């Protein structure tokens, strides 16, 4: 099963349709898969309906199942590319999972195809060396570790221990971040991994191991939801009171903060900001397996989701309509990374193309290189389906990355039941409304603070210890020294005594 689309020129697709023994193809992803899949469906409809984005071009479609694995998107991204090893595939959009993204990128580059993945966050896609034919309308996780390291640094939180899963978001994340806390002045009090299936009592040990140095209250988070979770409630068994700046593991879940609400408290969370998108709901909601031909993989998703069978009879008696819609995450960045292909194929339609509608010579065929150089990076425009009140633009940087735009999320306690508030933003800079955080808002007691130490006195010189630069012991000046520096002593003479202010 391959889903085509006729088109004048045609897009190629990449979702992970089905989740991962012998099977490469397990059972079918209803939200990361079925819905994004129809997202971009619903996006080309729409393209292909629209009279400014290439009204005499046809999109057409070849999307293919990942099956939530590399090896299994290589053979099918294989599809895209024996088009030239007679119509051809113009660009990719795809890869969910970053693996499946670099095993496609590394395929594609070699016949010059543009891709936009629209879910792959892995900071390795930003190095253009290897991936010079790959754009991402979603953002490196990179970018929410420069947006911590902001939070720290205007709390002024420079003793911090950090906590990382094991793998390449907690590894590179808390790398990113690290690197953004010696540029800002933070010490990282401890650095410490969270493996795949630690135990119960395991994760209780790494809570011992951050109170290990207790003079550093916050934990900054790069974790994954699972461990994200585990290390909350070995946080809450134990009772350890902790400031939490997590990365969007956590984020903005009802499910990390099972049971440990009081412990979870003051957490401050980053979350990729998305919004749903219009017209998508009511174009899934009302899709049949009879009249949804096209998707070959709807009638499998179908029985999936109701627990009915064709030959069962009490199939068509369902609909997607009496089970609530909740539009994934993603949504949104499926349906822009369709239109900035559609817009970088249009702009290059106007500039290659300009005495027909009709797709010209000079674009038979398309010039990948010049479509990902040319087009798709210089790509700016409004967000399609976009809420009424919002001005989202889609951009791609230098690397392809998207233009990086966060939610920030404190844990509260509302009047008895526990909710998270969003208390700001991260454009390019950090901005946030502190009279909505409630440990800083009425100025209820000094704010949680972590440092290692506290300033030395008027006749005591700081003197470093030879590991971290943020910490000090406060060692008083001999009776016969005065305060040259602030972490250094220096003789009077002889007959010579300092003045009664350490000068
Ligand atoms: N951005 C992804 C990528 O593959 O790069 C892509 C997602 C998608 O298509 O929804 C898949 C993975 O979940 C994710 C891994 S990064 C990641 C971020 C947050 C976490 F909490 C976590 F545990 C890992
Ligand atoms: C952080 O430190 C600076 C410099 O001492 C100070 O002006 C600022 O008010 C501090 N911010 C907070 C919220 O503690």
């Amino acid at each position: 099963k391959v889903l085509t689309l006729e088109g004048d020129l045609v897009l190629g697709g990449l979702f992970p349709v089905h989740q991962k023994p012998a099977e490469d193809c397990g059972p079918v992803n209803e939200h990361r898969g079925i819905q994004r899949l129809e997202a971009m469906l619903f996006a080309l409809d729409r393209i292909n309906r629209d009279p400014h984005l290439l009204p005499g071009v046809r999109l057409g479609a070849h999307i293919l199942d990942s099956c939530s694995k590399d090896t299994h998107a290589l053979e099918q991204a294989l599809d895209f590319v024996r088009a030239s090893l007679p119509t051809a595939i113009t660009g990719v959009i795809g890869g969910s999972y970053s693996d499946v993204s670099i095993q496609v990128a590394n395929l594609l580059r070699l016949f010059q195809i543009p891709q936009i993945s629209y879910a792959s966050t892995s900071a390795k896609l930003s190095d253009k060396s290897r991936y010079d034919y790959f754009a991402r309308t979603v953002p490196p996780d990179f970018f929410q570790a420069k947006a911590m390291a902001e939070i720290l640094r205007f709390f002024n939180w420079t003793y911090v221990s950090t906590v990382a899963s094991e793998g390449d978001y907690g590894e590179t994340g808390i790398e990113a971040f690290e690197l953004e806390a010696r540029a800002r002045n933070i010490c990282v009090a401890t650095s410490e991994k969270v493996g795949r299936a630690m135990s119960r009592a395991a994760f209780e040990g790494v809570v011992r191991a951050l109170l290990q140095k207790p003079s550093a209250r916050v934990a900054v988070l790069f974790t994954r939801s699972e461990d994200a979770r585990e290390l909350l409630a070995a946080s809450q068994r134990l009772n350890a009171s902790f400031t939490w700046v997590a990365s969007d593991g956590w984020g903005a879940l009802e499910s990390v903060v099972a049971g440990s609400e009081g412990a979870a408290e003051g957490a401050i969370t980053i979350e990729l900001a998305s919004y749903p998108i219009s017209d998508f709901a009511s174009y899934f909601q009302s899709l049949d397996p009879w009249n949804n031909s096209r998707n070959p993989w709807f009638r499998e998703f179908w029985e999936q989701r109701f627990r009915c069978s064709f030959r069962q009879r009490d199939c068509a008696a369902h609909s997607l309509r009496a089970v609530p819609f909740e539009q994934e995450s993603k949504i949104m960045f499926v349906v822009n990374a369709v239109y900035a292909m559609a817009h970088a194929l249009h702009n290059m339609h106007r500039a290659l193309c300009p005495n027909t509608t009709r797709l010209c010579d000079a674009m038979r065929p398309v010039n990948g290189r010049r479509l990902y150089k040319d087009f798709v990076l210089n790509v700016k425009f409004d967000a399609p389906f976009r809420p009424a009140d919002t001005h989202n633009e889609v951009r791609f940087d230098r690397f392809g990355d998207g233009i990086g735009r966060y939610n920030i999320f404190t844990y509260l306690r509302a009047g008895g039941r526990y909710r998270y508030q969003k208390v700001g933003y991260w454009a390019e800079g950090l901005t946030l409304d502190t009279s909505l955080i409630p440990w800083a808002s009425p100025s209820a007691g000094p704010l949680p603070a972590s440092r290692c130490s506290e300033p030395c006195l008027q006749n005591e010189v700081k003197s470093v210890q030879p590991g971290e630069v943020c910490c000090w012991l406060c060692i008083p000046c001999q009776p016969y020294e005065y305060r040259l520096d602030e972490f250094t002593c220096a003789d009077c003479g002889l007959g010579y005594w300092p003045n009664a202010s350490l000068t």
